[PDB]
């Protein structure tokens, strides 16, 4: 596949993702909006557009990879009726709603439209371990998906714009949680003196099994939530404790504090006899 | 290696593997528990059960415990309390650092050594090499029965002070539920438009996998945060969406919000330009 391919945006995804295309054989074009990002990109070969509408020009594909909607916007919004027939591959959706604005607005230009997304980092792009999901037209995905393979593994989600953005937001729910609870773990041990050198192999075992996933996953889907011996309840004293102990070491408690506020609605609620999994009930209802 | 007699005091799952695993290795093993009923497979395998607390700790020159937590721990041992002296008391139930530490004064004016153990797996990987057990105590009363603890699986030692090891299981359980309720927010996001749990797994176990946790414990012992191309302002700004996409979806904002709300506060400290990890100097400090 030569398909010709332009990325917008070279921060560090962008870069790779360019990159990725070039080592897959695609004459590719690249522009961002601080010059002298390309080097490397065009000593493999990559054409430095000097303009966003000669890049727009250059390729019937156009991946965007910036910051948000509103960067997206006023980089394209010169060059917009460009944009006629050709497909827009836009992975700077902040939200689900800014994603069908986007889509909408490609429509009103002639262009077709797939949101996507990554949670990879950008070295793993071009390998069979990124994995890369995309949203919007499935003939649009099926018609390009042999470009975009230069990129990863790809998974079609479904039909609406948005949901590879919902999946993004997703992911990153987890991920700045995750990094919150490794860093305030982090700062209570630290207050002993432990040095985040020395607890961060504990750490990083406890993430080995990643057992969790498929089991709560599969407790989501049914509906059904059995405790069996290690409970709600249970589960929310432990919560206890790591304010308690949080306390008592110093450490600021805001976090754990509201992880103890969410399992205490879901026992208020009935579940405190059920796995913690059962908290779900609780996140899909604001309080 | 064994025949020393062990009496395992509590045994709720953790307990039960424990006591099982002191049979494997070929230690006579005594066990009690408040409920009866749960020793039947242990007696088959040729445990003995205690009629009374006191019968069990006489048994036995090393006794463990795992039960709820230190008030438990103490309600039980309390028609004991003489027959402590001259033992070691293993406790692997201290909720706090601080209880863990009263424990240890309270068993030394009775006349017992102590050791508190901080248990990382679940109740399947006792007594196997994928079990790793943290002790805190006296250097020679671990060393002196390390070979007993063995046969519950790897052992660390961990300092002299005997909070340490509840205060590393307090930090690692601090990690896992904040990581579990992030994994359920995101669940619910993506489940608020009718996606699968089952479906989206797979990409939340691709967030670990892709590892950098050694990357922020560098950074955390260097009190140095570089920013380089993702600084905490970046992070921020993308948390803001997370909220922003869960009021959309009608999901709880409870845990993003509180996310974000420490992610400001680093920013209200100058870190907006350092990486993430930055935060880390606003969680010293209770807010
Ligand atoms: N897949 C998704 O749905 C999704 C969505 C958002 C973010 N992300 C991920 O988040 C990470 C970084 O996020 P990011 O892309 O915001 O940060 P980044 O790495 O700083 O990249 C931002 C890019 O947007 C450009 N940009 C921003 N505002 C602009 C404007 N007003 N006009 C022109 N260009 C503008 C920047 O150009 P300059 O070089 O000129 O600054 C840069 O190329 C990456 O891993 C990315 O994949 C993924
Ligand atoms: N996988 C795990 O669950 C896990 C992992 C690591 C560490 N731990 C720790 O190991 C310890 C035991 O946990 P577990 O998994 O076995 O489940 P658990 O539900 O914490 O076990 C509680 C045990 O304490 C006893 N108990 C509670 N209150 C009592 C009281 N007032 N008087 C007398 N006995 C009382 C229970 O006896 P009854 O049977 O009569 O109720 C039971 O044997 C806890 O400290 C826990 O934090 C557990």
């Amino acid at each position: 596949n030569n398909t010709p391919v332009t990325v917008i945006g070279l921060g560090p995804m962008g870069r790779a993702m360019a990159g990725a295309f070039l080592a897959a054989g695609h004459p590719t074009t690249v522009w961002n909006r601080t010059p002298g990002k390309a080097d490397a990109l065009v000593a493999r070969g990559a054409v430095r557009a000097a303009t966003v509408a000669e890049a727009v020009a250059a390729s019937p594909l156009v991946v965007v990879s910036v910051t948000d909607y509103d960067a997206m916007r006023a980089i394209l919004e010169p060059a917009a009726d460009a944009l006629a027939g050709r497909v827009l591959v836009n992975l700077s959706s902040d939200t689900p709603e800014r994603a069908r604005e986007a889509a909408a607005w490609a429509a009103e230009h002639g262009a077709d439209y797939l949101d996507g997304g990554v949670m990879v980092p950008p070295p793993m792009i071009g390998t069979p371990e990124a994995l890369i999901f995309y949203s919007g037209p499935r003939e649009v995905f099926e018609a390009h998906r042999a470009t975009l393979a230069a990129l990863g593994g790809s998974t079609y989600l479904g039909e609406d714009p948005g949901l590879a953005a919902l999946y993004y937001v997703a992911l990153l729910d987890l991920f700045w949680t995750t990094m919150s609870g490794y860093l305030h773990a982090a700062a209570l041990v630290g207050s002993e003196g432990v040095p985040a050198a020395e607890f961060a192999p504990f750490a990083t075992a406890i993430f080995d099994s990643l057992s969790f996933l498929e089991e709560m996953a599969e407790q989501i889907d049914a509906g059904e939530y059995p405790g069996d011996e290690s409970t709600l309840a249970m589960n929310a004293a432990g919560i206890d404790h790591i304010i308690h102990a949080s306390r008592a070491q110093g450490i600021d408690t805001a976090l754990p504090e509201a992880v103890k506020a969410l399992a205490e609605r879901a026992i208020a609620a009935g579940h405190g006899e059920d796995s913690f999994t059962s908290v779900i009930e609780v996140l899909r209802k604001p309080a």
